[PDB]
């Protein structure tokens, strides 16, 4: 397939990744930069993020979903369903609203595209109506992360996709903080893209720290695999 060849070919080895995020949650402002690499053949992403403005005023786990679905491994039989690579190299817009149960919400806009050989994710995040002393601004979330499926459907009329899923973040008391994600993606170019049948991505994420790093930071290792079309 002369299309499936194009974006495919852009992802066949290890691709450098740059992430930049500008954030404001209840007027607490911050910036983060990330670097690493993705290897879509294996669905493998390796990233390190740094808060460049000082102390991150939200828990790192809350930003994992915000900080690259073009790196998903699509099985050969499901390659006609890979919208994210098909939008490349011109890229796509990824928008979300993240509703923290009994707390505030995040609204994000990102552009994901190539700059030369580097895959870049540029993000603006606004949070509002957070509780001062709640789980997010009160930093009551454990530094860990659960496996989760991400459901994708076509949104034909916007020439893109809609994605929906729930994240449960472990609270330090043994409870959980739900984060209800609503997502839309649409290509930046006017060229054709693959519009998928309903399917899902399986994510596994592992959080860690760099023992030599004094800045406020997070190391993220993610595996992501498309499924749900036999």
């Amino acid at each position: 397939d002369p299309m499936v060849s194009k974006g495919e070919e852009l992802f066949t080895g290890v691709v450098p990744i740059l992430v930049e995020l500008d954030g404001d949650v209840n007027g607490h402002k911050f910036s983060v930069s990330g670097e690493g690499e993705g290897d879509a053949t294996y669905g493998k992403l390796t990233l390190k993020f740094i808060c460049t403005t000082g102390k991150l005023p939200v828990p790192w786990p809350t930003l994992v979903t915000t900080f690259l679905m073009c790196f998903a491994r699509y099985p050969d039989h499901m390659k006609q369903h890979d919208f994210f690579k098909s939008a490349m190299p011109e890229g796509y817009v990824q928008e979300r609203t993240i509703f923290f149960k009994d707390d505030g919400n995040y609204k994000t806009r990102a552009e994901v595209k190539f700059e030369g050989d580097t895959l870049v994710n540029r993000i603006e995040l606004k949070g509002i109506d957070f509780k001062e002393d709640g789980n997010i601004l009160g930093h009551k979330l454990e530094y860990n992360y659960n496996s989760h499926n991400v459901y994708i459907m076509a949104d034909k009329q916007k020439n893109g996709i809609k994605v929906n899923f729930k994240i449960r973040h472990n609270i330090e008391d043994g409870s959980v903080q739900l984060a209800d994600h609503y997502q839309q993606n649409t290509p930046i170019g006017d060229g054709p893209v693959l519009l998928p049948d309903n399917h899902y991505l399986s994510y596994q994420s592992a959080l860690s720290k760099d023992p030599n790093e004094k800045r406020d930071h997070m190391v993220l290792l993610e595996f992501v695999t498309a499924a749900g079309i036999t």
